[PDB]
């Protein structure tokens, strides 16, 4: 077969930077070695993680309602009509375009053709001008723990949990980690985190982190930090796991959330010149070309920021690059989320490395306990907090935690990317937003912020 | 993939094995290198000429009805016809294999070894089956000599003849064999002028004397130039026609050439010296009277004689076999579809003679038939040739239109034994009447005067 742009891997990525480049008018095929398209953003990651999460909120919601346990097979049911619904949308969208497709394993043999290998021996051939790698990651796997093992999952086979544990451990405080956390303890089950440092999601703000901690240790989740895993051993009942430190915690189930190695294993990256490090990741420029100039990587298979919106995006400037069209552009400043309950996002510097850095800044804060939407919804705990210029006004970041804190997140970020002085904190108050909502929090917050300046 | 029988080839032969196995209760599953099923009976082979017979016949009778006269017609017109027809045939076939739960794998099958074949497609496929028992019904193709050039436009087969686009003025037809006959009176049906050339000096020779004379005036009468004891010495494709030069020293010019001399198996692309069997210069296998290879699992059915009922019947015995009903098919009622049609079954006259068996000649000519008066077609004969004393019937001949359903009463009552296979049979049955089956009691008749 020939074409102009081939694309491995059908997660946000390699779907972007496929449907920039039909939108470009070239002729574009797409590999993926699952049989239904959407990778890990549909079929073992943020979707059915999502839907486990939405779930659990709701199942909380309805314990605590004064109008009126749930099994984990009838929880994780809520995801499969939302996958299916996914992937058909997904296929339609490929339909429509008109981009081919291959249910194969993808492997490279020269610098413009490939061999796509499916489960009943299929053997074809591929060729194009221009290539994209989205072949994204897995859950890295150390070798010394026993995963075969029927109690013993990662970030996969999580999935295929059978029945609810009566009390688990979760090793590494990554956001996978953090929100499996959250996940099983709005469940009803003792989670035991294991964090490899002294503060959760230290690459976050200190004041958000202690929230999170706060109220992960108030739903049963027992933080034990500074820790460092010694031997993993799989009985019968449970699983015991030896710390360094000289601990040994026993469970009925255990999760390990430590990390991903990127899939450039069965690529066969040696047949074209092109090697990657420990981390299964491969180096890109700005453009996302690597240093062959026909091969392209986006995504999280570069590694940072492993995120799917993001990696989407990175994957949209990489086809933009290929057919250089004006529409790159390099993704960094990423808009941080963890989707636990209740969820946390962040855009822009934090306290810390603003402390650093000397500028002269201030804190705006809007509690949403004292919120009309936050204790209609029923959700008191969370938090605003804006940090802006005190001469400038200028928005150096924001952060927020509780409800609906990635949607609000959004606004403080649009107003962010403003140059100059049009990105100012008195846009808040020279704008009408509506309510009862939470985005009346910003207006609350920019007051809390221009009170504290003389 | 694992089965109990694996049939390659989707022919008669093939579909009758693989239905007979099926019916024993084994898991069974077949294997063809066409697009779709039926083999070469349906798609290149017996199906088309059929129809295109069918329709000549009918344009012939259209033409000739003075009810229909108050207008020659292309050749892809009338060859459109057989597409339903080839549709419906393998809609059909596709529904019995699906009903039965028969699996069915579309590509070229090689031997590996004594058990087990591999399966290639268009796409460089590979698939592996491994089976207990094997039937081999890969079926032939038309014999294709060196010093021909069958990629010339003007020049065809028995199988690229469907792809004419335009009905030649004149035609070539080499080879007297059964399809050779039968192209050459449908052509003829057409309105060509068609020169058959026969190696030898009596067209189907295997015939009766009589019939083969009756067939050749009908040619002759019907513009087709029958020449004998002719051999091909060298084939020139022209831009305009072409020009065929003979051993005897003459050159005939036409638009047009049919190759009808031979059929060679397929069994190159089978490989099976993978397994231990030899294939002859035609191409065949050799087998034993249970339809058994040199192999103890490995059988062969269908594509002598070459018919595809016979064929049917072999690959349904060859899976009997298999099974432990097997039958050897070796009287098979010889079926030739001209204009008008020929069949017999049973010892010819000459051989009859050569044995010196005393028998008696029984004819009824159709033409002082009332069926065939009102079918307005009158040229045709039925002859039975019975024993004298016994009145055992030792052969029944006839040609005519819709010879091979009237030859099958005949056959019936052949196959009985001793004092039941008799002529007065057809003294003391009622038939229709108007049928041309009822000709045989004439014929009876015809032959009981001349006993004494
Ligand atoms: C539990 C969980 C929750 C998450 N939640 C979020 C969230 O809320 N938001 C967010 O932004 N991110 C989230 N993520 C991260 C998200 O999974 C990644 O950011 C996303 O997958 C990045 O897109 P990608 O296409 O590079 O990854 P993928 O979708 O995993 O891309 C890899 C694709 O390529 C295929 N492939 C791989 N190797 C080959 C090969 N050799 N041949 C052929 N095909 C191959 C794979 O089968 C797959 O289809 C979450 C992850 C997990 C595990
Ligand atoms: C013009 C014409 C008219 C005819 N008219 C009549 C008639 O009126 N009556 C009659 O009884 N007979 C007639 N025949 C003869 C008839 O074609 C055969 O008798 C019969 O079809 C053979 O049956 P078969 O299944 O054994 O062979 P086939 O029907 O040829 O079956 C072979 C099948 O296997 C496939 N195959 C071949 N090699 C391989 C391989 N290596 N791997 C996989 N698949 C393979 C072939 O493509 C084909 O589909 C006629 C023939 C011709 C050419």
């Amino acid at each position: 077969y020939n074409y102009d742009v081939v694309v491995i891997g059908t997660g946000p990525a390699g779907e972007g930077a496929a449907m920039n480049a039909v939108k470009a008018g070239r002729k574009v095929a797409v590999v993926d070695d699952r049989p239904q398209v959407g990778g890990n953003c549909t079929h073992l990651g943020t979707i059915p993680s999502k839907a486990l999460r939405h779930s659990v909120r709701q199942i909380m919601q309805y314990n605590n309602n004064p109008l009126f346990w749930f099994s984990f097979a009838d929880v994780l049911k809520s995801a499969e009509q939302v996958i299916a619904k996914q992937v058909s949308s997904r296929t339609g969208y490929y339909a429509r375009n008109r981009i081919d497709t291959f249910f194969g394993t993808a492997s490279f043999c020269d610098e413009h053709t490939i061999e796509v290998v499916h489960l009943n021996g299929m053997v074809e051939t591929l060729v194009a001008k221009q290539f994209v790698i989205a072949t994204g990651s897995r859950p890295y796997r150390p070798a010394d723990v026993d995963f075969t093992h029927p109690r013993i999952y990662d970030s996969d086979t999580i999935l295929s949990l059978g029945h609810t544990p009566r009390r688990l451990i979760i090793y590494g405080a990554g956001v996978i980690g953090c929100e499996y956390a959250s996940i099983f303890s709005g469940l009803g089950v003792l989670v035991d985190l294991i964090d490899n440092r002294d503060q959760l999601l230290s690459f976050l703000d200190d004041e958000i982190s202690d929230s999170l901690s706060y109220h992960l240790r108030n739903n049963n989740v027992l933080i034990r930090h500074n820790e460092e895993y010694e031997r993993v051993e799989g009985l019968d009942n449970g699983v015991i796991l030896h710390l360094k430190s000289g601990k040994k915690i026993k469970a009925d189930a255990f999760l390990w959330s430590n990390g991903r190695t990127g899939n450039t294993d069965k690529l066969g990256l040696e047949n074209i010149g092109l090697k990657a490090n420990g981390r299964g990741q491969i180096q890109v420029d700005e453009h996302y070309r690597t240093e062959v100039s026909n091969i392209y990587a986006a995504g999280d298979v570069i590694g940072w920021p492993s995120l799917a919106s993001a990696a989407y995006d990175q994957g949209r400037s990489a086809a933009g690059s290929i057919t250089e069209n004006d529409s790159w552009r390099f993704v960094d400043d990423v808009p941080t989320g963890i989707y636990t309950i209740p969820e946390i996002s962040s855009v822009g510097k934090t306290e810390r490395e603003l402390t650093q850095a000397k500028v002269p800044y201030e804190v705006g804060k809007a509690f949403f306990k004292g919120m009309a939407r936050a204790q209609i919804a029923v959700e008191k705990a969370g938090m605003l907090k804006i940090l802006f210029h005190r001469e400038t006004l200028e928005i150096l970041g924001v952060h927020c935690f509780g409800y609906q804190a990635s949607e609000i997140v959004h606004i403080g970020q649009a107003i962010m990317n403003q140059k100059g002085e049009a990105n100012t904190l008195k846009y808040f108050i020279n704008t009408t937003f509506n309510y009862p909502t939470m985005a009346e929090a910003y207006r609350v917050a920019a007051y809390d912020g221009l009170n504290r300046l003389f």
